[PDB]
């Protein structure tokens, strides 16, 4: 009986994401928000033979009605990358977007799970947290930076190289969601896999640059949409399952953390009825993986401070 | 184990359809075709953690490679309606698209199952058949006009009026896929439902004009995409299941038919390893439903001849 | 000091057309209307260092304000063709667009010159006329189906074949604006040009199919925009010159006509202070050109009745 | 006689710019380049009844054919701003675009005038210069950062405030093209105008933020396109006129400079057959203007350095 809001539902990620959500028997009400096209998207989806009641909402005047009574809010809203851009180049525009939408969440559904897809996640989660603090309703167990696509990619790339079924591969990925902050823990992969250091370095590099690879491949027509819809759907379903009392639900996500000196960090999280049940931590890692964690912390701290400083000027 | 081609994979229907197919454990290879953007879409989808190998093809030169060894070909390729248009306003453009694509199918994967989504279906299926006849490889048990969205809509609308779960509702829909040729057999609905004639006529009208309702809702941004992807995926999965040896698989579809005076007609079909195993026919219908069939036949025969005459001029 | 309104100013034709008008010393006020994006287009254009005052209007509330006091209204509003479509395939969408916009013109600037670009012109001019008749303000000397791009094309193609300066070439084009109804009168060209038959036939066909040529070349990204903006601007400037009292201003345009049995027809028109001063008629033509007129008449009459019937269904 | 290449001809600026160039009797050959849509744009423009021969080129394989024999190359190519973005956010994308395109210019038409519109101009001109240096063909009198839109805006705003014909207004604008580096010299305006400091400050701020104002007004639909096409065309025509031997042609442009400590800077330039004939310098300025110059130099220096360092990484 989960009530889910999608903010940015008319965009490239938002539409196929809303489809996957509508198709699931976990969702009872699907409220869609954007600045354009939502009524059409809602009409389209409302015809699908599943139980989820689909409602479309349009413009900041209707945003409160979209959020009212929501259990989960997913935020794919945001400007995508063009070839040559870094995720950091999107900060100025997407920071304003996230601050506005999460302010409405703080006011109208403060108890909801907030899942931010909007890049750069390393900065937009700190923004979300500070906005919630401003409204006096900050719960760090309920705010999630969606990094699930990194794990999905890692699983796929490991499966391809080792001739495995990616459905039965699980690579923990930690740190953040940008460049060298993406740290795939191949040593913790199930099933156990052994790559030589040159192949391991190549695999790790491809995981880190996978987003840019897709941006390049689309050649100006945006960034990952369909795989991001898949990964965002996976995360929401995991979260909704856990809220309904499903046990053993573990997902990596960029959250308020005390695992490192970084105040926000991605690690495997046991999810439960109140959101984050337990942060399962970094765990035992190789020297190579330790080196990556060390190199990533400087950029993570910088991205975090950037997001915090943006909210200070509001 | 199925090898599925999606012709028009970069379009509004094509992209979410390709996503749903990539997510399926029934698909082992997914080849995508379009005249633009296919490499970007293929790169996007290839990151998803499922077994299906994804490959993107671009331009008519690469169309043969896309079709090589395919088991099922799905054709969402086509121009969508704008508000005010009838499906027949798309005839000239989509007839040419279907004629070109199905000609490539006849040459390069004649044994494959051909699922045509491109509208107007009442003419484009006749076009497909005549193209296959011209190449001397016409198998009427393997060419399908996808009407599944009509059934999906009928199930949803009946479920909403009776307060049922759409997953437990099954409404046979017969005839064709345009206006009054869409004939929902509410008298054969499982479970049995009783409407007074005024509500039954309103429900019947809603099902018939649902496509136009979505076009009006999208207000220039195309026609049904996400619900059509769902409906298209449903039909493909039913078909692939039946091909692997699943029993009792029944789907309505616009096909070569001897059930009425129309040479092509939509009825529930028992699917199997060779495609259509048995046409289950119209069955017993109400007087109201009998009148709808009688009134639809002239339009169906007209649309069929229009498609046949188009191929005849080529 | 002309006041010009552009209805559909945010579209593919509208924006470059608006630029050309803003750049002209003949325009003192430029009012722009559309259902989206107009404020941004007006803001952009308002920075240009010419005298024309630019104002952007958005939505039905503001449409009357755009039209009040206008000398000329240009209506590029309408959906463009995709490859394989005929101009007639756009009728059912563009008919309502033209009906709505010309009704506002009839109410708010009935004395203005009404220049309809929206296709299919052979049907949308009849619509415009009947709308003006319904409002009791029909002046056939002020309603113009813009065929100017046919003449511009003919001039270019003749000039290229003969190696002439296209600025010194003038080819009358008569009939209508769709395929075989486009009748270039190469026999009346200035300077007089003599082509061998095979070149003459190829030239004539190229002129007739030029729009489809551009649609093909654009491969789904619409139809002629930049050259249509040029041609539309040329026609407006000719109208304004004539309104300012310039002598001998001649333009072909699709207008109410008694030159043939067709109630609307394009011929060279002497323009004056009140619009059409004198219809100069078909004049002396060749046998090849006479046969083209004969072939065009049935299609034109069909297109005209289609537009007339549409208004009668309202 | 002038052969002009437009690199980025299919974009928002490129299309209307190409139209204005096609319309000009100063242009005899027009070559259009982009990575998509160019064939359609070229076909469209090739129908216009002016002498300029139009040809379209698609993809890096055809870029050399586009550039050979060119007298002037204009580069509007580049990603536009979204609301929130600074021009600096576009650096990474547009730097790569400019680096690639200007490398091709240095290889295939090193004698051509190079007019860079792509922002941030304060960095992309340094990129252009260094790329030409690498190929041993650097001519600083032929490389221009197009700042003309700032002058066009200043003229319009001054004219509007004083009720003047903007055609008779001329405001020199110096420095660069980004925020506080845009320095309008109102003290050197012709005709002489007098504003109180409060008005002068607001007018000055209005000119500096004009680009951001349009981005806001377009609300996500890009940045200035039509006015930039006007301003780009103006500059190209001034340059081509000067190349034809017209005397007294003066335009402000961001060029290699020794007028200040900045190695690149915008001031009024006397144009001629060699490109830059003479740099006319800053001239006599007010205290207010002197202060703006002092405050801008640090940012200009950083932008120049940033561009130079980028080329080192290639």
């Amino acid at each position: 009986n989960a009530k889910v809001a999608v903010l940015g539902a008319s965009g490239g990620i938002g539409q196929p994401l809303s489809l996957l959500l509508k198709n699931s028997p976990l969702v009872s009400r699907l409220t869609l928000y954007d600045i354009a096209h939502t009524p059409g998207v809602a009409a389209d989806l409302s015809h699908i033979e599943t139980k989820a009641a689909v409602k479309g909402y349009l413009g900041p005047e209707q945003l409160p009605d979209c959020l009212k009574g929501c259990d989960v809010v997913v935020i794919p809203a945001g400007v995508p990358r063009k070839p040559g851009m870094t995720r950091d180049d999107l900060f100025n525009t997407n920071a304003t977007i996230v601050a506005t939408l999460t302010a409405a969440c703080a006011q109208h559904c403060p108890e909801a799970m907030i899942c931010v897809i909007a890049n750069p996640v390393n900065s937009t989660i700190p923004i979300t947290a500070e906005v919630f603090k401003k409204h006096g309703v900050y719960n760090p167990n309920k705010i999630f930076g969606v990094t699930t696509l990194d794990i999905v990619r890692a699983n796929t790339f490991v499966a391809e190289l080792k001739g495995l079924d990616p459905a039965r591969v699980n690579v923990p990925v930690i740190g953040g969601h940008a460049g060298k902050t993406i740290i795939p823990l191949i040593s913790q992969c199930t099933p156990k896999v052994d790559f030589p250091q040159d192949q391991l370095t190549a695999l790790t590099g491809r995981i880190q640059e996978a987003g840019t690879e897709v941006v390049k491949a689309k050649a100006g027509a945006g960034s990952a949409t369909l795989s991001m819809a898949y990964a965002g759907a996976r995360f929401v379903f995991s979260l909704v399952d856990a809220m309904n009392g499903k046990e053993g639900v573990v997902e990596c996500s960029f959250v308020k953390s005390q695992e490192t000196e970084c105040t926000y960090f991605s690690t495997p999280l046991l999810l439960g009825k109140k959101g984050i049940e337990k942060n399962l931590g970094i765990g035992k890692v190789s020297s190579f993986e330790e080196k990556m964690i060390s190199d990533a912390i400087p950029e993570l701290k910088a991205s975090i401070k950037k997001g915090e400083d943006f909210v200070k000027t509001l």
